[PDB]
């Protein structure tokens, strides 16, 4: 039995309903799908885009209106979901959904933006430290762990179209690719680059007139598995075709 699981940031769910969203979902069936930036309260949704027939939902909002937030669509619920690293700062941005499916952990992580200020770069740094200490103390205890979503850093010079004007940018910062190299170094793998070693794979191009069109990308969005775990892996992909946000979604299938 194969297992498909999709990750997408797209850019407010109410957005990308007018943009789409259910014809999409109904032609791809995903088993899960990861959802970042919702910016919602699930009371502020049509009853059709809470409730997708086939799916459980279940919502993470930030306590920000409007702002971030994570969501999931499982045909299998999880035996429960946590929402939070346990530590406050990073727990009321909607950024963090973490259910528990036996087999394995899944992370719906939002990483956050560093590019706004200082501070929010430090945040950033600090949210991905958390992360980390999170991640191995499950993996320490002995679970099986998928984590996606938008990561927010692309990793070496191959995951995004001008590395070298983009140094001083967070989003590919040494500081912060550095994070990625001992996030890996820690036991995880980068499951898209265990299947595809190409240039030009993007899942986010600003709205900037014409850098879709010219491909001008950054792959800022990943799913990523325990060492251990690999072996399951049978698929990674990014869904580069698929419209109607910021982001393109990006696949995973494994097989139990
Ligand atoms: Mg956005």
């Amino acid at each position: 039995t194969v297992l498909k699981i999709i990750s997408w940031n797209v850019n407010g769910l109410r957005a990308v309903h007018r943009k789409g969203f259910l014809k999409w979902f109904m032609e791809e069936k995903p088993d899960i799908l990861c959802l970042q930036e919702i910016k919602a309260a699930p009371e502020q949704l049509p009853r059709k885009l809470r409730h997708v027939e086939g799916y459980r939902s279940f919502f993470t909002p930030a306590e920000r209106k409007g702002y971030s937030g994570v969501a999931m669509y499982t045909k299998v619920p999880p035996s429960s979901l946590r929402e939070g690293f346990g530590v406050e700062r990073f727990d009321t941005e909607g950024r963090i959904q973490i259910a528990d499916f036996d087999d394995f952990l899944l992370y719906n992580i939002y990483f956050p933006n560093g590019k706004m200020s200082e501070e929010r770069l430090k945040y950033k740094l600090e949210f991905y430290d958390a992360f980390l200490e999170d991640v191995n103390r499950e993996r320490d205890s002995g679970r099986n762990v998928i984590i996606c979503g938008d990561f927010n850093t692309a990793h070496r010079e191959i995951d995004l179209a001008r590395p070298k004007e983009n140094s001083n940018v967070s989003g590919f910062l040494p500081v912060e690719r550095a994070w990625i190299d001992k996030f890996i170094e820690n036991g995880y793998v980068d499951t898209f680059r265990m299947f595809n070693s190409d240039p030009g794979q993007y899942t986010s191009w600003s709205y900037r007139t014409r850098a879709r069109e010219r491909n001008v990308g950054w792959r800022l969005d990943y799913f990523f598995v325990n060492e251990e775990f690999k072996g399951k892996v049978k698929r990674s992909w990014i869904l580069s075709d698929v419209m109607g946000s910021d982001h393109c979604p990006i696949g995973l299938e494994i097989e139990l």
